[PDB]
């Protein structure tokens, strides 16, 4: 039986390497990574790969790996796919731990915008979990953490992390991680997967996919929201993406809203992530 080497970037930035039979489905590799991570609450997570256009794609666990990566390398990242709206209800601390690691990357990358004070507060809970109690011996007036907290670091931010870290004396790692998540879950872009698109006029918008529904970001003024219950059909055709909205009370007709994506692969990718979010979260 011929086997293909897989490299998976883990959320702490280390590499997991394993082999699978070359006709293996995505679930096979995912199960190996999840066993490596001692992770049981696996339904929130997935593997990503980069396609020949360098776009992030979810590895479909039901389909052959080779039919997804095609000409590309068998190189993956382990990621949160469905962000829990209420991380306190997850069964295991280790699940909360991986969710924190993902969110730390979402913050540092700028995918998850965050006020100065919330960057410092989240940073302070990370430091508490990772180093434990504040120690002045390691932290002088000139201290800069090895920990990445933000898309740009300033000394003011480093100082505020330390001031808040001092307040967390006695806090255990699982407790600090739960505080991290209770704060992160409130951020307007928490667990929002953003897609560039054009409205049926030609105006550049962003489409956001998350637990609560589909978001349309036109600009700083006027954000549209379609809760998943209010969506009966999602479809794509060529470069276009459409959603079938349920009629409101006493309306005769459903209403269909349409968007232009960069290319056909982008429209298909947005359709699939919407269907998957809809299916996963219509049990809330
Ligand atoms: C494979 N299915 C199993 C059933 N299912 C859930 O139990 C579920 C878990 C957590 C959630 F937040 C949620 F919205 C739903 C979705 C995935």
């Amino acid at each position: 039986p011929k086997s293909m080497q897989c490299k998976v970037i883990l959320l702490d930035g280390s590499e997991y390497t394993c082999d699978v039979e070359k006709r293996s489905r995505g679930q096979v590799l995912f199960d190996k990574v999840c066993e490596h991570l001692n992770l049981l609450e696996k339904d929130y997570f997935g593997l990503t790969y980069r396609d020949a256009e360098n776009q992030k794609n979810w590895l479909d666990p039901a389909k052959e790996i080779k039919k997804q990566v095609r000409s590309g390398a068998w190189h993956f990242s382990f990621n949160v796919k469905f962000y829990p709206p209420d991380p306190a209800q997850l069964s295991e601390d280790i699940t909360r731990y991986y969710l924190c690691l993902q969110l730390r990357d979402d913050i540092v990358s700028g995918r998850l915008p965050c006020s100065f004070v919330t960057l410092a507060l989240l940073g302070s809970y990370t430091v508490q979990s990772e180093l434990g109690d504040y120690d002045p011996d390691e932290c002088g007036s000139d201290y800069i953490s090895e920990f990445r907290f933000a898309p740009n670091h300033t000394k003011e931010l480093e100082d505020k992390v330390i001031e808040l870290h001092k307040s967390h004396r006695g806090m255990t790692p699982a407790e600090a991680e739960m505080h991290f998540l209770e704060n992160a879950k409130k951020l307007s872009m928490y667990g929002v997967d953003l897609h560039h698109a054009k409205d049926s006029e030609g105006v550049e918008i962003m489409l956001g996919v998350c637990a609560s529904g589909l978001l349309i970001y036109r600009d700083r003024l006027r954000i549209n929201r379609f809760a998943w219950p209010k969506v009966l059909k999602i479809s794509y055709k060529r470069n276009n993406f459409y959603i079938k909205i349920r009629p409101g009370e006493f309306e005769q007709f459903e209403s269909t809203i349409g968007f232009k994506l960069p290319n056909h692969r982008a429209a298909k990718r947005l359709w699939k992530v919407c269907v998957e979010h809809h299916t996963f979260f219509r049990l809330l």
